């Protein structure tokens, strides 16, 4: 099997294991733990991450076989080859490679502020971002069924995942764009990702480590 | 012809100028200046940014026949498919997706300390940081002749562009790798490449914008 080694929070592994799950692919965790507050120890990961014959040691991995990788795009990208969903269409690709780039600014504008000192006084400014940013998403999904189009894709793991952080820090931050509350309703039905969501195997939170102002518990 | 828009620096533009002139593409630059001294302006592109049909407004954009995109790797990605400049292997598929995930971060690494208030203070501690991020780099490479392999591929584009700022920051930073300094001149070497940077247009510098601590120029 697969092994996805990354520490044991949500954060950039969320959309790796749904794609996983949602693909069938057989996978175990190699779930690594860091130390309380104020070291908040990575020994446990420290002491593996050169032993790992990963060309640039970091988390999320992923070893399959003789492939082994590191970057959570590259990672979710190699699962979305081996299973055929990628673009179609010239379009598509364009679409997907604007939205996985544009998802992880998107992701780590908000990761910014919760791994700031400064949160609490950032966050009115923040909060007033977040529309301008969602609407953004929704415009740019439209009347479409997927992201990219008619067919399911990686980027809309990861436009899921994005969009589920946003609304668990600002829980009405889609009410405005029914399109993308239906994205989400569409994306938590599917038959492999509901059984995910209702198994012992679905890690929802921590979204973030254990030094983050917000998310981390 | 194609547009190529963003501001009047090297930046993100620089590894999309290179791969425009290696695929002998027809380009023009829309070039957006920032204003000086405190309130560095920013309407010469505000007054555009959301009158040009991108989808998510930013710097740089392509605009190319029906063909919006912002994204800079997405912007890359779009003209290597069109050249046919991406791997072909899974193996190349990999190491072009791992590699374009980690020239982001590096550059990153190094963008935040350069736009920090506090870069004076951060200096010694970054430089002694560089000798382990090229000894990855190295180490990835190999005795490969280009970073996926044999034959040419847009990531090379971004990793000549992230290691020649690194080598600006630190002249001395690939003298422990012939590896890479091979590698430099090697693509230095491109024919079209040369033609490109002895060229006036060849935008070496400012790296980043008016308002970073250094490559401001
Ligand atoms: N761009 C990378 C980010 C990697 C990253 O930030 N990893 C964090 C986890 S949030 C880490 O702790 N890495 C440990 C290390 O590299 O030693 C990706 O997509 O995976
Ligand atoms: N992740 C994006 C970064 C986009 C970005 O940061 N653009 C900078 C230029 S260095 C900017 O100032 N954009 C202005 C804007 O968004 O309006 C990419 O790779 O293209
Ligand atoms: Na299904």
């Amino acid at each position: 099997p697969m092994i996805l080694g990354y520490w044991d929070i949500r954060g950039l592994a969320h959309a790796i294991r749904l794609l996983l799950e949602y693909t069938g692919s057989d996978y175990e965790e190699k779930i690594y733990s860091m130390g309380d507050a104020p070291d908040y120890d990575r020994s446990q990961w420290l002491s593996e991450k050169f032993k790992l014959g990963l060309d640039f040691p970091n988390l999320p991995y992923l070893i399959d076989g003789a492939h082994r990788l590191t970057q959570s795009n590259a990672i979710l990208r190699y699962i979305a080859r081996k299973h055929n969903l990628c673009g179609e269409t010239e379009e598509e690709k364009i679409r997907v490679d604007v939205l996985e780039n544009q998802a992880m600014d998107t992701r780590l504008d908000f990761a910014r502020v919760c791994y700031n000192p400064d949160f609490e006084k950032l966050k009115p400014g923040f909060l007033k971002e977040i529309p301008e940013k969602m609407k953004l998403f929704s415009e740019f999904l439209g009347k479409r069924t997927w992201f990219a189009g008619d067919k399911l894709n990686y980027v809309d793991f990861l436009a899921y995942d994005v969009l589920d952080v946003y609304r668990i820090f600002e829980p009405k931050c889609l009410d405005e764009f029914p399109n993308l509350k239906d994205f989400m309703s569409r994306f938590e039905g599917l038959k492999k990702i509901s059984a995910y969501m209702k198994s012992s195997r679905f890690l929802r939170s921590p979204l973030f480590l254990k030094m983050a102002m917000w998310g981390n518990k």
